[PDB]
């Protein structure tokens, strides 16, 4: 109990040596991190998120150079120490560079102190040493925004026959996808039209008027219960059906269809709806949207979902797979969700950057394909 604690490694992808103490298998509420003086923010943002959880943590500063005597000097000094109160100490070897891991290992090993790394592809806790301690699966505990915090991010987070209306009325549209296409791009002109004005209410030329598949969509809005459309004037309840009609549509359906997988796959262990992420830089920021972010065996997976095409040195694949390794690290997971074909281009860049995709012809099998995704995760 008050003597169990874990030691681990600092380096520039740590989830590992929380997620450990977030199971509630680990008797252990207290952890030493070994880090340089530069990695002291690291260890901050590690503090918040194990803090949160009334576990307790220390910073023990190694040097910072190459030099493996010097370290293991400074870590023989720190397990001396530990040794001396009677600390039951478990080191976790998931994280750190391998020279300072080594030196580590090598120290605590002299001590018969259990030794133990996560593999991040299974998410299995391994006993190194002793071998004969039984391998277990980590629990999924971590959520999105302690993801966020601990890579140095900030996010900022958000009825019932409303949602299935407008889930329904998803499903429907991302069924028929190719036949709605046309349709939906004049929509999202006049949702945006309403948005610039800041109405709820529009009016249709003769010629919008006469639009086959624009009419199959505004009538979905007025069965739904969700917009007016009279003598050519088209007028949504609300904000939330402008939004919706706008294009939204695809990441709430989106959102309520990984709402829907979760519910027999625990592995999918936190789910959020148009994440607002920032970063600062001294006095400067960069803020990003996911539009559908979850955590499924403790990896971050984002979906990015486009209503509209892509041009013509598009940024949006090289986007999403830099906000993947920045957001959540090496095991981090993104998707692109298409309403529109893919040129393919995109999709061969996709494959060369290991990004996910589901476009128009898949959309009609969404949660199917996602759960495929979801359940390559592990975890199971
Ligand atoms: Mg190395």
């Amino acid at each position: 109990n008050a003597m169990a604690i874990h030691v681990g490694i600092i380096d520039q992808d740590p989830v590992r040596l929380v997620t450990p103490l977030l199971d509630h298998r680990t008797v252990s509420r207290h952890i030493i991190f070994i880090g340089d003086h530069t990695q002291t923010v690291i260890y901050q943002r590690l503090s918040d998120v194990l803090n949160k959880r009334n576990i307790s943590t220390d910073f023990f500063e190694i040097p910072a150079g190459s030099n493996t005597s010097a370290i293991k000097s400074a870590i023989r000094e720190l397990a001396e120490t530990l040794k001396a109160r009677g600390e039951e100490v478990k080191f976790n070897a998931s994280c750190g560079l391998r020279h300072r891991l080594l030196s580590a290992y090598e120290v605590f090993r002299s001590y018969h102190w259990p030794i133990f790394v996560v593999e991040p592809n299974s998410d299995c806790l391994c006993w190194l040493y002793p071998e004969g301690n039984n391998d277990t699966q980590v629990q999924d505990r971590i959520t999105i925004a302690d993801y966020l915090t601990i890579f140095g991010a900030r996010g900022e987070f958000n009825s019932p026959q409303l949602d299935q209306q407008l889930y329904q009325l998803g499903e429907r549209w991302a069924s028929n996808a190719l036949e709605l296409g046309p349709g939906l791009a004049t929509l999202n002109y006049l949702a945006t039209t309403c948005r610039k004005e800041q109405k709820l209410d529009v009016e249709l030329s003769d010629k919008q008027q006469g639009y086959r598949e624009l009419n199959l969509l505004l009538s979905d809005l007025v069965e739904a219960k969700i917009a007016s459309y009279e003598n050519g004037i088209l007028t949504f309840i609300n904000e939330e059906a402008r939004r919706f009609a706008n294009g939204e549509w695809l990441e709430t359906l989106v959102h309520s269809t990984v709402k829907q997988i979760q519910d027999d796959m625990p592995t999918i262990q936190d789910r959020s709806l148009n994440v607002q992420v920032y970063r600062q830089l001294g006095e400067r920021e960069v803020r990003n949207e996911l539009d559908v972010a979850t955590v499924v065996n403790n990896k971050l997976h984002i979906i990015e979902c486009k209503t509209k095409g892509m041009r013509d040195g598009d940024d949006t694949l090289y986007k999403l797979e830099s906000l993947r390794d920045l957001l959540g690290g090496l095991q981090a997971r993104a998707m692109l969700v298409s309403f529109r074909p893919l040129r393919h281009n995109d999709i061969t860049r996709a494959e060369d950057l290991g990004l996910a995709l589901i476009g128009p012809d898949e959309l009609k099998d969404l949660k199917t394909h996602l759960t495929q995704w979801f359940k390559a995760a592990g975890g199971n």
